[PDB]
C-alpha cells in the first residue's frame, strides 16, 4: 500500500561560529607533521568560538535558517540536545523558544546523553506527530567540542548546531519504524559535574563506537533481513572523520570490491563538512546527513539512507530514512558554504587565547559581538542575547 502518512525530516541546516584555525597552522605549532592531522585523524579546518556565543547562540542561528511563518505556528515542541549545557535546572530550549518566535503553547526541554541527546529527540519527535499530524517538533543538536590545548583530542574539536524541523509529509527524508537501539554502561568518555573538560579513554571510546556500530546493524539485519547492499548511503556520528571510516570498513570486510567501494564514496561525500569543521557531538550525525545531501550528485528520490547513532556512556541507535522527492530543492548547499567560506582564520596565538578565555557568569558583564543571538551581556548571571 500506498498513501501512508509520512514523518521525517522536512528542513534541516548548520550552523557553526565565523572563526577558524586551519590544521596546518595547529600541526606547526604543535610540532606535527600536518598530514597528521589532515589525513591520519581527517580534519582541516576546526570551529572556534568565542565566550560570547554558546548553544543557545548557535542554536538559535541554526534553526533561523529554516522556521518561517507557518512553522512557528504549528510547532508545539522543542527540544535541544546537548552535552553542552549553561545550566543545571533551566532547558536552553526554553530561550530558544522565544528568540524563535514560536506559538506559546508548546513544552521546551533539553535532552542529555552525550552525543546522542539530538537523535532522542528526532525519535520522540516522530512519535509526537504521528500522533498529531497537524503539528510541527523543533529539534536542534548544540554543542562545543573542546579537549584542550595540546591534548590528544584537540585535532578533533568543533563547535555549532544542526536544526531540524520534523512534520509529516516531511520534504527531506521519511523515517522508518526500523529502530534498533542499544545502551551499556560504560565510561569510554564523560563530564563529572565541575569538569570543563571531559574525562576520556581513547582507546576504550574507539572499541566501544566501532563495537555498537556492529552490534546494532547485526540486530538490525537480523530483524530485518537487509544488508549493505539495500542502502544506497550511511550517516554516522563520528568522533573524527578517520574513526568514522575505520568502524564502516571493519564492518563491510565481507562486502565485493565494488559494493565498498560505492558505500566508502558516499561516506567521503557525507564528511565534506566535518572535514571544515570539527566535531559537533549531538550534531555529527547530523552535520553528516547534510554534507551527503549536498556533495552526493547521485542519489535519487526512493534512495534509502542508513544512520548510525552514538553517544558515550554508552548508548547508540540504528534506524532508517527514505529520501523524498523534489528533496533537492530544500537544501541549503550555497548559504552553508557561503557559511564556510566567509570565516576568519585564526593565527595559533588568536586560537590559544579564544579557546582559553573563560565567561564568569558571577561578574556582571557586557560582550560585544556583530553574530545575532550571541551574549550582549550578563547580569547576576543571566545572559542576555541580541534578538
Ligand atoms: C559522543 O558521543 C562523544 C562525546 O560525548 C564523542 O563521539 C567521542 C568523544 C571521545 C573521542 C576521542 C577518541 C577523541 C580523541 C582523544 C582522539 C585522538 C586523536 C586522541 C589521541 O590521543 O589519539
Amino acid at each position: 500500500s500506498t498513501g501512508s502518512m509520512t514523518i521525517g525530516i522536512d528542513k534541516i541546516s548548520f550552523f557553526v561560529p565565523p572563526y577558524y584555525i586551519d590544521m596546518t597552522a595547529l600541526a606547526e605549532a604543535r610540532n606535527v607533521d600536518p598530514g597528521k592531522f589532515h589525513i591520519g585523524i581527517g580534519q582541516d579546518q576546526m570551529a572556534v568560538n568565542p565566550i560570547s556565543q554558546d548553544i543557545v547562540t548557535f542554536a538559535a542561528n541554526a534553526a533561523e535558517a529554516i522556521l518561517t511563518k507557518e512553522d512557528k505556528e504549528a510547532i508545539d515542541m522543542v527540544i535541544v540536545g546537548t552535552e553542552s549545557s549553561i545550566d543545571e535546572s533551566k532547558a536552553a530550549a526554553v530561550v530558544l523558544h522565544r528568540l524563535m518566535g514560536i506559538q506559546p503553547f508548546a513544552r521546551s526541554f533539553e535532552i542529555k546523553e552525550a552525543c546522542y541527546g539530538a537523535t532522542a529527540g528526532l525519535q520522540l519527535a516522530k512519535n509526537h506527530v504521528a500522533l498529531h499530524p497537524d503539528k510541527k517538533v523543533l529539534v536542534v543538536a548544540a554543542d562545543i567540542a573542546k579537549y584542550g590545548l595540546n591534548s590528544g583530542g584537540e585535532p578533533t574539536q568543533g563547535a555549532g548546531a544542526v536544526a531540524m524541523l520534523v512534520s509529516s509529509e516531511p520534504r527531506i527524508l521519511a523515517l522508518k519504524e526500523d529502530n534498533v537501539m542499544l545502551t551499556q554502561d560504560i565510561y569510554d568518555f564523560w563530564r563529572p559535574t565541575g569538569h570543563p573538560y571531559p574525562m576520556v579513554d581513547g582507546p576504550l571510546s574507539n572499541e566501544t563506537y566501532i563495537q555498537s556500530f556492529a552490534q546494532v546493524w547485526d540486530e538490525h539485519k537480523k530483524r530485518t533481513g537487509l544488508d549493505f547492499a539495500d542502502y544506497d548511503a550511511l550517516a554516522f556520528h563520528i568522533p573524527y572523520t578517520k574513526m568514522g571510516k575505520k568502524a564502516l570498513l571493519a564492518k563491510i570486510s565481507d562486502q565485493t570490491e565494488a559494493e565498498q567501494e560505492r558505500i566508502l564514496a558516499r561516506y567521503e561525500e557525507s564528511i565534506i563538512y566535518s572535514r571544515r569543521v570539527g566535531n559537533l557531538y549531538t550534531g555529527s550525525l547530523y552535520l553528516g546527513l547534510i554534507s551527503l545531501l549536498e556533495n552526493a550528485t547521485t542519489l535519487t528520490a526512493g534512495n534509502q539512507i542508513g544512520l548510525f547513532s552514538y553517544g558515550s556512556g554508552a548508548v547508540a541507535e540504528f534506524f532508517t530514512g527514505e529520501l523524498v522527492a523534489g528533496y533537492q530543492n530544500h537544501l541549503q548547499k550555497e548559504t552553508h558554504l557561503a557559511l564556510l567560506d566567509n570565516r576568519t582564520e585564526l593565527s595559533i596565538a588568536e586560537y590559544e587565547a579564544m579557546f582559553a578565555e573563560t565567561l564568569d557568569t558571577d561578574i556582571d558583564q557586557t560582550l560585544e559581538d556583530e553574530l545575532k543571538y550571541s551574549i550582549s551581556a550578563i547580569n547576576n548571571t543571566v545572559r542576555s542575547y541580541r534578538n
